[PDB]
């Protein structure tokens, strides 16, 4: 099971995340699992629920071992309660291996499972520092590297309208041009540093620590580009100014309401490009990733609205720092090089573009009067 067989192993409908097929237990029970770089638990629905098509049945697995420890994970609004154990885990369209890993068997949940997402669990790919109940609960990826010869690296190619998760290597057929690396600041979330933000090449002209208040992360489990209050307001002001030929409700800018245009007439040209400059591997060198409106204006698939093309503004205000979500990752080949504590970005085969503009990864960029951009 090489990278060739790993290509196109991801699915997922707009705004509901990307999932990979996995097996838990012996005989293997097949489930769809959300690929999440923003969390560190492997947590699977293990009891019936209105939104679950299937769930993990521990009584049917002869390899299951109960850890006699509970886990309670509350979020902003949603939450899940579970029971810890271990069992045999495999990724049928990933590395040709089966490992023993920690599993949080979800017995109760509230606003966690999404109606029609098609996933029954979450694969948290981030570090042990943020694992629940504590850092002593070894994440799946750490177990995989420990128990197999798989190199300490994975890559994500998320595509808009599926994609690929490549474990253990870089698949050179999934990207064009250069791979540019940003250092992983701290191993907890995939924490990175944004050194500059431009909107249609116009610098937001803020102290770069503002872009990373209190952290900046690469999160496949978050849909939007989430921005700290001060940065979000200036980005919205710039986007509204550039798109002034059309006026949208306040609701649109709050990411709550749809903006629709008759099929094939979306005025892409009126919306600006967002450039996120990421800290390079060498002092005061950086590179940028360019985000087109085809990424930040997320299409909302609905048969009832299908005579038009409708979208949600996929940029939102955050109080927990910058979040480079799925809309940001889409179109790029993102390398999570845990072995070298770095994240690589390159233009992917499924990048967004039109006749005038294209998603890009460019560098190097030099700054001479640069402070440290982190908090
Ligand atoms: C656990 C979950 C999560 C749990 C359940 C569903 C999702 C989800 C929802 C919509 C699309 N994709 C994934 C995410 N995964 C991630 N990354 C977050 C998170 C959100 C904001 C900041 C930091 C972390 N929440």
């Amino acid at each position: 099971g090489s990278f060739v067989e790993m290509v196109d192993n991801l699915r997922g409908k707009s705004g509901q995340g990307y999932y990979v097929e996995m097996t838990v237990g012996s005989p293997p029970q097949t489930l769809n699992i959300l690929v999440d770089t923003g969390s560190s638990n492997f947590a699977v629905g293990a009891a019936p629920h209105p939104f679950l098509h299937r769930y993990y049945q521990r009584q049917l697995s002869s390899t299951y071992r109960d850890l006699r420890k509970g886990v309670y994970v509350p979020y902003t609004q949603g939450k899940w309660e579970g029971e810890l154990g271990t069992d045999l885990v495999s990724i049928p369209h990933g590395p040709n291996v089966t490992v023993r890993a920690n599993i949080a068997a979800i017995t109760e949940s509230d606003k966690f499972f999404i109606n029609g997402s098609n996933w029954e669990g979450i694969l948290g790919l981030a570090y042990a520092e943020i694992a629940r109940p504590d850092d002593s609960l070894e994440p799946f990826f750490d177990s995989l590297v420990k128990q197999t010869h798989v190199p300490n690296l994975f890559s994500l190619q998320l595509c808009g309208a599926g994609g690929s998760m490549i474990i253990g290597g870089i698949d050179h057929s999934l990207y064009t041009g250069s791979l540019w690396y940003t250092p992983i600041r701290r191993e907890w979330y995939y924490e990175v540093i944004i050194v500059r933000v431009e909107i249609n090449g116009q610098d937001l002209k803020m102290d770069c620590k503002e872009y990373n208040y209190d952290k900046s992360i690469v999160d496949s489990g978050t849909t939007n580009l989430r921005l700290p209050k001060k940065v979000f307001e200036a980005a919205v002001k710039s986007i509204k100014a550039a798109s002034s030929t059309e006026k949208f409700p306040d609701g649109f800018w709050l990411g709550e309401q749809l903006v629709c245009w008759q099929a094939g007439t979306t005025p892409w040209n009126i919306f600006p490009v967002i450039s996120l400059y990421l800290m390079g591997e060498v002092t005061n060198q950086s590179f940028r990733i360019t985000i087109l409106p085809q990424q930040y204006l997320r299409p909302v698939e609905d048969v009832a609205t299908s005579q038009d093309d409708c979208y949600k503004f996929a940029i939102s205000q955050s109080s927990t720092g910058t979040v480079m979500g799925a809309v940001i990752m889409e179109g790029f080949y993102v390398v999570f090089d845990r072995a070298r504590k770095r994240i690589g970005f390159a233009v992917s085969a499924c990048h967004v573009h039109d006749e005038f503009r294209t998603a890009a990864v460019e560098g190097p960029f030099v700054t001479l009067d640069m402070e440290d951009c982190g908090y």
